[PDB]
């Protein structure tokens, strides 16, 4: 008889300390929010990256009997029959907030148990294993090192009840073991996204001729099937099963055959301003910067207000067609055109942020900053010398024939010297007859064949003056350090005004979410997991007055799915000012659903899920009487 | 040979065909105006810092008439900003300051920098 | 009593017969502003050894990033003017700060000045309320606070108007106008307006405070009033934000 109230936690996974993919920084987040709860009872456990760790990990002396509680001696036992075993590990605290305690295994020593191990599963579960496969094999290994020291621990532990969560099949090899071994621990099961799903994507329909793909077919065709039927084996095993998003939900029940008993949301660990109103000033800094970066761009041939002028960007790694480079260019086109037929006065400068291979700045681009920054100087070195004449005339008025209390001609203030030098900084500023400003701010290594490049000029996106849309491709990440646009990712945000994200396959909009927290309007789709969350949360209408658009991409044709998204933009594009600062008001307010301190409750109901399901009993006994088990939103 | 601690820079100032400023010109110079404005804004930081310790000497505490401690003035978070405008200017190991701010038209066949090249400072 | 954190500083601005600003008003602003000066020359002097150190890094002989000591940063000539400045604000010894901002015409007999001296607000390091009478009209124009009526109103944090004798608070109303909270009594016009025209007890989240001077003995009222102070000093600034 285990204790469902006093319980552990373990949460398994990949990228315990090593950045690899959004599970890192989900498991690094969510941290703060699950040590607040655990305390000590909650233990993250992962492969060792004996190349990284030590600048991530705060090693520590798992050997002193002050390294634990009374209570947690357990853990502390299994850890020294590990180490009778000969099994090397790392035992201390992520470098991060929370300062959550970390087992590290390091999976070398441990090696040799492969072979022997592999064909267990072969044999146990039906899982091949071709030999060149280091991933797999890795993941046995961590599968089996974790389902060991597990099994000890509910041999060592016999008050706390003890969970299983694991993330992604890199660590669901130890499932079906637990399963099989009958092994006294509830489990999780969480998939950030499918292996079919990923791969029937990479090509060129999907969101509808799925639900009728045969899952073992495309595997073996995909050369994917041992992979897969660990995703499904660990899939299948657990207590509860859960993804992300509604709509991974959906391709998960079709490609892993077990409909998830509930969602588990990213959620951020949102840092929130002791004035409300502070994100909004933030906003206005950091455009000065995008501002000024612009200048630069436009240097002879700035014919536009930017105080009407309006920021789109969208970014993340380059992936041309599943994050809808494609349908944003389009559609800024085709936006192009409806905003000059309409005689709109308003300009719409759009930044592409998405990593190329480059030679790094070009020259026009850095040339073009310094014109203007030594433009600048020239100024303030003219307003000093107009300060001190129209401070001497103020103090002198009305002596000396000053009949005026303030100069009343520009030739009084303005000299000639004065009036050279502004106007050879005015020449520097000037293009060759006919040039125009690039759209794009880098030398490309291969500039003809890149995807994003070639859209832009089927589409003659040129900059000319007759556009009302600008384009400018920035092939690299932002940072603070860079020469000509110096912001980091999160300031650059905070300038703009609207973000585009047309995703395809996005289990989880990691970057709508980011673009909603920092205050800032976007534009999402029904297939991006961000999209299909939010639009179980607000009506699709309702939802653009908080700064949420949904593009349709499951049910419309794609030529609808674009013609929707150019709606949206032009809605957004003749907003006032004061709705604007409404409308972002609305989105930040938002933010707070998407906090740890909310979407952490879903990672609490489905602990509870496998602890009713676990011990259906002892729950029966501690909450008076038994509840509805076919969901996690069935039990609440 | 002689032990000298002062330093030459020559300049040579002749036109010759060539592309305009290199990349690496243009940007070294970008940098260094970056770690100048950080500097600007940690110095207006501690500014701050010195001000309210000046005006509030001696009372809460405050044993001496000035900040003695850097600690007192510099935060953590202005070290990583000026940290950062730091590893901006590392050059590539091994990479030396250019002999030539321009890109060339025919650097191979230039005479001047053929006899730079030669003596090879 | 309750040994609180918080300061209150207490403006009283109302015109009297004056003689002017006092030469102490004038020089102790003079004074912290040519602290602030040589606090700029010496961070500009800070700055350039920063620099130089940044720009260097990690060449002759600099192990650090950044400098470590101060000692680098801030030389002795930097040191004795500082001080120099320190020592110019340095006050006689046991002279406390000044009640009042100007030479009354007549200060023994000002009802102001009188009440502040009966009730010994001295401006005491221990008085955690301070109190300032700046008997003049208030103008952007003026050598010591250079601020219009608005702009003051603006920058402070609560108005207190506990009228006995006023048909209309043109003054709360002006208060409320610019979003600045206020005390007010249900025997002027504006407090009886407001009575009636927000729910009973939601104005204090509206920041209307309304003192019941009608139907309570004067000591009753100055204690109410003393209530709704003390719990306007209670709140963290994210509440008199909101
Ligand atoms: O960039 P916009 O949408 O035009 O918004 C501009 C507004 O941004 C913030 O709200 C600032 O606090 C306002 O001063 C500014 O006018």
């Amino acid at each position: 008889s285990r204790d469902l109230q006093n319980h552990l936690l373990f949460e398994t996974a990949t990228e315990v300390a090593n950045r690899v993919g959004g599970i890192y920084s989900v498991l690094k987040s969510k941290a703060p929010i699950t040590v607040a709860q655990y305390k000590d009872h909650y233990h993250l456990i992962g492969p060792l990256n004996k190349a990284t760790y030590q600048n991530e990990v705060d090693i520590l002396d798992w050997k002193k009997p002050e390294a634990f509680s009374d209570e947690m001696r357990p853990v502390q036992h299994a850890l020294q029959t590990m180490e009778s075993r000969g099994v090397h590990f790392v035992y201390g605290r992520w470098l991060i907030e929370g300062a959550p305690k970390v087992i590290l295994f390091d999976l070398d020593s441990v090696r040799g148990y492969s072979n022997e191990w592999k064909g267990d599963l072969w044999s146990l579960v039906g899982i091949p294993s071709p030999e060149n496969d280091f991933e797999t094999n890795d993941a046995i290994l961590l599968g089996y090192t974790v389902a060991w020291f597990l099994g000890e621990v509910a041999h060592l532990d016999s008050q706390h009840a003890i969970v299983a969560h694991f993330h992604e099949w890199l660590a669901g090899v130890a499932l079906p073991l637990c399963r099989k071994r009958r092994i006294d621990v509830v489990t999780i099961f969480t998939t950030h996204a499918t292996l079919l799903g990923r791969y029937l994507c990479a090509s060129g329909d999907f969101y509808n001729c799925l639900e009728s793909v045969d899952v073992d077919h495309e595997a073996g065709r995909f050369g994917i099937y041992h992979r897969y039927c660990i995703e499904r084996a660990a899939a299948h095993s657990a207590d509860v099963f859960t993804t992300v998003s509604q709509i991974t939900a959906f391709e998960a029940e079709h490609l892993l055959k077990r409909k998830p008993d509930g969602i588990l949301p990213n959620g951020l660990n949102v840092i929130k301003f002791q004035a409300f109103h502070e994100f909004q000033n933030l906003h206005a800094l950091k455009k000065e910067k995008i501002n000024d970066f612009v200048r630069g761009h436009f240097h002879g041939c700035f014919d536009f207000d930017l105080d009407n002028t309006l920021y789109f960007f969208i970014a993340g790694r380059y992936e041309y067609k599943n994050k809808g480079a494609d349908m944003f260019i389009e559609a800024l086109a085709r936006l192009n055109y409806r905003l000059k037929v309409s005689g709109s006065k308003k300009t719409v400068v759009a930044f592409i942020v998405m990593p190329a291979k480059n030679n790094s700045f070009t020259v026009e681009a850095l040339k073009g900053q310094a014109e203007v920054r030594a433009l600048e100087n020239t100024v303030h070195e003219v307003t000093t010398s107009i300060g001190k004449r129209i401070f001497d005339h103020a103090i002198r008025y009305p002596h000396n024939g000053l009949t005026t209390e303030l100069p009343t001609d520009l030739g009084e203030l303005l000299k000639s010297s004065d009036k050279v030098m502004l106007k050879r900084r005015i020449l520097a500023l000037r293009r060759p007859e006919g040039q125009l400003p690039p759209i794009v701010t880098h030398n490309m290594v291969d500039d003809a064949n890149d995807l994003i490049l070639n859209k832009i000029r089927q589409v003659q996106l040129f900059n000319s003056p007759s556009d009302r849309v600008k384009m400018i491709f920035h092939p690299e990440f932002l940072n603070a350090n860079n020469p000509i646009l110096g912001l980091d990712y999160d300031e650059f945000v905070r300038g703009c005004h609207l973000g585009v994200f047309p995703s395809y396959y996005e289990p989880w909009g990691y970057t709508p979410a980011e673009c909603t927290v920092m205050g800032v309007p976007s534009i999402t789709t029904n297939v991006s997991g961000f999209g299909s969350y939010m639009e179980d949360l607000i009506e699709t209408n309702q939802a653009k007055d908080y700064g949420i658009y949904i593009v349709d991409r499951r049910f419309k044709a794609p030529d609808e799915s674009v013609e929707q998204l150019v709606d949206y933009m032009e809605e957004f594009v003749k907003k006032t000012r004061r709705q604007r600062i409404n409308q972002r008001n609305a989105t930040e307010a938002l933010s707070d659903l998407l906090d740890w301190k909310r979407m952490g409750l879903e990672y609490v109901k489905a602990r509870q899920l496998a602890l009713r399901r676990g011990y259906p009993d002892q729950f029966r006994e501690l909450v008076g009487e038994e509840l509805n088990d076919s969901n996690m939103d069935a039990l609440a």
